[PDB]
């Protein structure tokens, strides 16, 4: 019997039991909501709104096969702007801009509405992921300096396996020089510093040559640890971020500095999207439910695992936090904490975990909603012990929506949501992704759609890449996929988002967010690249570690986001025109050798995510490029690899024994890139039975066919079957 999941009846109702006692027995205890309300006020959502959410898709379908009709009743003509833009109107596509409004989005948390800094995104899968990410809300700058290529291994600095002091010497100069940008002293260098100390309220550096001095701007100063004559640490502030001067003379690092210094620590990642989307491999109960018991740890503050450190094994828990003494004696407690949001999975899918009273699977983001809701009751009545949300509200991001319609249904079912669990209205505040073309060209309008919830814009560019390519897929064929971050659209479509996002109301209530840094060991070129988000008026924008976001804190320092955000409201707004351009390849005259690199490079990108996704139920891995670079892979760079190899494809670019030709050769590249990974299975060299080969090439050569160029259909009907066939 082919994908088995054992159900009972709940109400007209047909629930994984599994999921059924998940929630019965460890979610619901402690919200003081019964599992009677809960399940009767569920199944009257899902009967309400699963067939809203399948209207909705019908309508993307619809919408998506006129655009291909359109291109396809011109073809070989020249693109005519304005006979489509008026298309594109008539058939509901394009809308009238919104009436001007301001969000009116309330109860917020500083580290949104407030505060600028990096926003780490983690599957929430990994429960030591989660708990790392949870603790990353402060870094040790030392750790991330001496531990990346930030600091080059030149000269004799390299990392090896202790503690090598030529390699610390520079991570210790490095600090020193952001010290003295950060927190400037008034006389000198922090690099002759001698002793940090509290005297009459104010930080005291004493200097090798003898005199002390302070702080240039004394108040900067806040607090500290310790004793004031020889504290522990010492914490400042700049560009509202905190960071300590931690010193502890003892200490190997400590005793090679005339300070005592042995590290700073950084108020890093503000907060933290746990996520249950595009990161993650979940495609049945089972799955779920593994999913939702981790955001149920980290809602009753208890998630906790077990890690093998040293020769012994210690228990890893999210931290508490933080305690400082003032000078005039009073406490100062900051957050020890990143600020937790939960990213449900969007209007697409649905999943057998619950069907409904026809048998019918249910919607799995209607799913995300009541369950990540109800167990982020937990936060709002203090029923855990790791505070997250000081202001009573629950953060989710609802991503790959098209339209100010689907923004609406959202805000709809938001409200269905808090009317079950009893919440206050707007208790369910949302972080709106601006990841596909029909979102972005209506932004304003689908703001407004959820204009009391709102606490975020974020411009998922990997994902809008995708829609863009299966968008225009009848259009002609699409540049190189290398090519795409210098086309017309994309600029105005980042810019646009900051535009609408200021001219909204945002700031003050909202954070208007930017991207992935997709490169996990180039971080001497995020330092280097990423402080354009900042300048870009971002005061947020996504890394994929805590020690990235340690690093990306930096980026915070050396630009005001919220000063560059008034200069940046100035400026001529993004034209939708330039927007709508659409990336087609001017002349399809590539070399067979620039388009045997682009076809094996893209090749490569997608074995390599989906062999772990598929054999492993992995949704985030590092692949190497052909050029050897780790790439982050998630199903936002699948959707683009699978659509362009699908477009030129489908424009003769390639040919499809091509593309099954670099395949077959890119799965051995591949095979050999995870040889050393006991728990891997190679894909070569029985092609036609291997699940994840078949799972790659379907999302090529049916690219055409996929919603939206979405991955998710193929990879959980293709996982599904590989649990299947080895009992997982
Ligand atoms: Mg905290
Ligand atoms: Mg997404």
């Amino acid at each position: 019997a082919r994908f088995m999941t054992e159900r009972v009846q709940v109400g007209g109702l047909q629930v994984a039991k599994v999921l059924f006692d998940f929630v019965n027995n460890e979610a619901i205890p402690g919200t003081g909501v019964s599992a009677d309300t809960f399940w009767t006020g569920a199944e009257a959502v899902i009967n309400d709104l699963a067939p809203k959410n399948k209207a909705l898709l019908a309508k993307r379908d619809e919408l998506q096969a006129k655009i291909d009709g359109w291109h396809q009743a011109r073809a070989g003509q020249a693109h005519d702007a304005v006979a489509y833009k008026a298309f594109l109107e008539e058939i509901g596509y394009l809308l009238p801009e919104a009436e001007d409004f301001q969000a009116g989005t309330q109860n917020v948390d500083d580290e949104i509405a407030r505060m600028a800094g990096p926003q780490l995104v983690v599957p929430v899968m990994n429960a030591r992921f989660a708990l790392n990410a949870s603790n990353a809300r402060w870094g040790s700058l030392y750790d991330a300096l001496y531990g990346t290529d930030v600091i080059s291994e030149e000269g004799g600095a390299e990392k090896g396996k202790g503690y090598n002091k030529v390699r610390g010497d520079k991570v210790i100069a490095f600090a020193r020089a952001f010290l003295d940008e950060a927190a400037p002293l008034e006389s000198g260098s922090h690099v002759d510093a001698t002793s940090y100390s509290v005297k009459n309220g104010a930080l005291v550096v004493a200097l090798k040559n003898g005199s002390e001095t302070g702080l240039k701007n004394a108040g900067q100063f806040l607090a500290f640890q310790g004793d004031a004559a020889k504290p522990q640490a010492v914490l400042l502030k700049h560009n509202g971020l905190h960071f300590e001067i931690q010193i502890d003379p003892s200490s190997p690092v400590g005793q090679t500095d005339a300070a005592g210094v042995k590290d700073v620590l950084m108020e890093a990642a503000l907060t933290t999207i746990m996520d249950c989307e595009d990161s993650v491999a979940a495609v049945d109960a089972d799955d779920k439910v593994v999913i939702y018991r981790n955001w149920l740890g980290l809602m009753k503050g208890d998630l906790a695992e077990e890690v093998s450190k040293g020769g012994s094994t210690f228990t890893r828990t999210m931290n508490p936090d933080r305690v400082y003494t003032r000078a005039d004696g009073s406490e100062l407690t900051l957050h020890g904490r990143s600020l937790l949001f939960v990213r449900n999975v969007g209007h697409l899918m649905t999943n057998d975990a619950i069907l409904d009273k026809d048998g019918n699977e249910v919607p799995e983001g209607i799913q995300d909603g009541l369950f990540t809701s109800l167990i982020a009751i937990h936060d709002l009545n203090g029923n855990t012990s790791r505070k997250n949300s000081r202001t009573g509200s629950v953060y989710i991001v609802k991503p790959k929506m098209h339209g100010p319609e689907e923004a609406a249904f959202t805000n709809e079912l938001f409200g269905r949501v808090e009317d079950v669990l009893g919440l206050p209205r707007n208790t369910l505040k949302v972080g709106i992704m601006d990841e596909e073309r029909r979102t972005t060209v209506n932004l304003k309008a689908c703001i407004k759609a959820a204009k009391d919830r709102v606490v975020f814009i974020n411009t998922g560019f990997l994902d809008r890449t995708g829609d863009e390519i299966h968008t225009s897929m009848e259009a002609g064929a699409v540049v190189r996929k290398g090519a795409m971050k210098s086309e017309k659209w994309i600029g105005a479509y980042e810019n646009n988002n900051v535009d609408v996002g200021l001219a909204t109301g945002l700031q003050g209530k909202a954070q208007i967010g930017k991207g992935m840094w997709a490169m996990p060991d180039l971080m001497a070129a995020m330092l280097e690249q990423k402080i354009g988000h900042p300048l870009a008026g971002a005061n947020t924008a996504w890394v994929p570690s805590p020690t990235a976001a340690t690093l990306h804190a930096l980026h915070y320092h050396k630009v005001d986001v919220f000063a560059r955000q008034a200069e940046l409201a100035k400026r001529t707004p993004a034209s939708v025109d330039d927007i709508l351009t659409i990336p087609l390849a001017p002349n399809t005259n590539w070399t067979a050798e620039e388009i045997k690199n682009e076809v094996d490079n893209n090749a490569q990108g997608i074995l390599g995510y989906v062999v772990r996704w598929i054999d492993q139920g992995v949704g985030c891995s590092k692949v190497p490029d052909i050029n050897d670079v780790g790439l982050m892979e998630d199903r936002a760079t699948l959707r683009i690899s699978s659509q362009l190899l699908a477009n030129w494809l489908r424009h003769g670019v390639i040919s499809q024994e091509q593309v099954v030709e670099s395949l077959k050769r890119m799965a051995v590249v591949v095979d050999r890139q995870n040889a050393s990974d006991p728990s891997y299975r190679p894909m070569a060299p029985n092609f036609d039975d291997n699940v994840a080969f078949q799972a790659a090439l379907e999302l090529v050569v049916e690219g055409t066919r996929q919603p939206n160029g979405y991955t998710e259909p193929v990879l959980h009907r293709r996982r599904r079957e590989f649990k299947a066939k080895n009992g997982l």
